[PDB]
């Protein structure tokens, strides 16, 4: 049936299914560490893939792909506050980390600016807002759509728990565009939602990565972004 | 793998795999009409389940089944408004409509008390919430999470769009005992989402049957609670 | 995606989602014993409780299957009756009056009647002319379609007590039914393909099960299944 | 659930998702030739495998994963025989064709001898048996369980179709180790099957790649080694 569906329950040191870029490693208790956890604490950009590309649209029969996908993150900062965040996106095959990226950008854009050849969509779990530093965020902690650029094109205000688990779950109905994405903190019952109309077909190539990215801009507000299971699902 | 898993895209007439209800029925068009639909107007309960039960724990084991639900429905009012509302629901194997019940009620229930004796877990998207005869109702209309009883034990405002296709989707993550509901409408982007902790094992028998209900108890303030399409998940 | 899937990895006494006819029923051990085992003559068969769409009338499809199961057929002396079989018969069928063991609990009788409407795989024990002057003289795999007397058979090389690992699949657009059967404590494998048009046999809602039987009961042996696997999709 | 799980119903020239070495590729009809077809023909030699990386087994857990993979082909020869097969296979993690590999060895071995080092398991269905260059073989069309050797640990008489379509399915049992090898022609009723106890933890790495190989090592005698579609899933 489907054309593709994976599930890790956890993760493997050196796991050779999942691409590593930057800072992305995986700890020997088997979380996806996207973001680097040292003792003497430092700034970090980091992206994990999974090895094999997904054809999202096919060009001849001009159909576009459905897909579901589900993962639980801890963000575990030091102080009451961290940066940068953590997102899930949607980029060329194979695609790298751009030269100049910033982890406010969590290593997907080389700037603010919205260009087409980008082609990148990415839900984001933005944590820093900080006005001169990020001016095109809101007021608040948020989750974010973005669409080739890293000024979401709708946000929604995002109840961070400090340290708690988070489960997420993301899917996109090829028929209607829509994409939603459905968080919750099992710890307490807090819960946030957030769905955008998105043509894939119009934004992305055919056969693209899937994968996390994450940031710490600054070593003194320091803060994890770690990702303990992962499941997906795509189909044409 | 999985224990179960099924999928209607679309519904058909007289579907054998269905157990049908009170006034519930599929229509010519492939959609399931858990209310009746008429030239004139009529008060009207109905329910639907999937054929087969399912083991949603297991005492030798003691495990408890994590399960995931989709589905798109659509509610439509002729005046501004309409009663009574649809639910999703896990109730005791091959489970019949209860004496008395009323459309307030969804056909789960005899009254309104807290018995543990129904053995009934539902999510309800109420359209109807007069304190004169729903007095356990909050003001205005919710999405609830109900447990024994037609009182919710949660529940969360819910933007209904008269006329407008709501995508649901529904997990249980066994674990952790948690129980989100998300919704949203693809035509204009409103989302709402609920979550809440419910022990199934304390609950629920081992063997469950699961499926929609609904009702209309004013036939003068009717409305359609049509579901279009179902997907179902569990695994123990 | 997929229209259905299960997996029983285990069977539980009393499994609400199976329905049991006749003396069929599952152990403490968790094993589906479609015959009864204690001794005597009997017949049984367990079905799955939901129909299946196995075809549709609107759109003209046909909907492909795969099943995958293990079964043991361990019998006293060094030879036992009667067979087991995989089935799809009309939805919620009833053992029909007057069958016998050498039937499986599928037919009336040994003609080939198109109201039947049943398609079995079948794991033939007991080939005795004297009962069963229908099937060939050895051990065998059937395909049967509406009859008792296969329209297919291959020669069986059952081993007494021993697990056997069974996948069927049905390939719709080529209208291909094979039959895998191994036994993993030998390597000993047997394989049958033929062809059958489901939608010209079948109604569009099926049950889908096993069935069993034991006509003799001094020739006694077991008819257990100890997991199943099922998915189609239209 | 499950680990993974991916299927190809057709195929798609420069199919990102799929590793293409030596002559292996995909026509514009959507089929995998893993040989040349160029009349004017020519020697060849051909693999494909699937992009990400699997993990057969875990050396904390010390579990093994079951698997199993259905796929359809055609071996087409021009006059009534060619040479020189076709072999589906599990290898280290991102495996190259080794140096001074021949057709009859079908792109796997380096020689004829049983190296442990070699870390390779494959299904051959071979189609060239003369003795004069493949001594190892028997004397007839087969279907051989290749454990780190060309030199099967068993075969079984293969009834090969000139130019129809064979459907195979194989399973791997972990907890009884088993491998089963299953064939047919539906055009005709031929069946042919085959099984052997091999254990995956003492051959193979954790990490392995899977896909098929072939190859022509006479231009005289050529034939095609096109695979239709492709199913694939594993479990630990
Ligand atoms: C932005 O990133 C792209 C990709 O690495 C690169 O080609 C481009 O030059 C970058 N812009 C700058 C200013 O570095
Ligand atoms: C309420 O429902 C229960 C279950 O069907 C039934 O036993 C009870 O008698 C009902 N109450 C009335 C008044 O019928
Ligand atoms: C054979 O079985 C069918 C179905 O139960 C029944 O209608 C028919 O009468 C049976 N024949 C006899 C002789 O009982
Ligand atoms: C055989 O193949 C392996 C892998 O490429 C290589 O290391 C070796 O040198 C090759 N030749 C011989 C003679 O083994
Ligand atoms: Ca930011
Ligand atoms: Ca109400
Ligand atoms: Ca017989
Ligand atoms: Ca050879
Ligand atoms: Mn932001
Ligand atoms: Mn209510
Ligand atoms: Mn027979
Ligand atoms: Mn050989």
């Amino acid at each position: 049936s489907d054309d593709l569906s994976f599930n890790f329950d956890k993760f493997v040191p050196n796991q050779k299914n999942i691409i590593f870029q930057g800072d992305a490693s995986v700890s020997t208790t088997g979380v996806l560490q996207v973001t680097k956890v040292s003792k003497p604490t430092t700034t970090s950009i980091g992206r994990a893939l999974y090895a094999a590309p997904i054809q999202i649209w096919d060009s001849i029969t001009g159909k576009v792909a459905s897909f579901a996908t589900s993962f639980s993150f801890v963000v575990k900062a030091d102080k009451s506050d961290g940066v940068d965040g953590l997102a899930f996106f949607l980029a060329p095959a194979n695609s790298q980390i751009p030269s100049g990226s910033s982890a406010g950008m969590f290593g997907l854009f080389s700037s603010s600016d919205s260009k087409s050849s980008n082609q990148i969509i990415a839900v984001e779990f933005d944590t820093y807002f900080g006005k001169a530093y990020n001016p095109w965020d809101p007021d608040f902690k948020h989750i974010g759509i973005d669409v080739n650029s890293i000024k979401s094109i709708k946000t929604v205000k995002w109840d961070w728990r400090n340290g708690e688990v988070a489960d997420v779950v993301i899917t996109y109905r090829a028929p209607t565009k829509s994409l939603t994405v459905c968080l919750s903190y099992p710890s307490d019952g807090t819960s946030n939602i957030i769905t955008a109309s998105v043509d894939l077909k119009a934004i992305l190539p055919e056969w693209v990565s899937v994968g996390f990215s994450g940031g710490v801009g600054n070593a003194a507000e320091f803060e994890t972004h770690d990702v303990l299971s992962w499941y997906f699902t795509s189909n044409l």
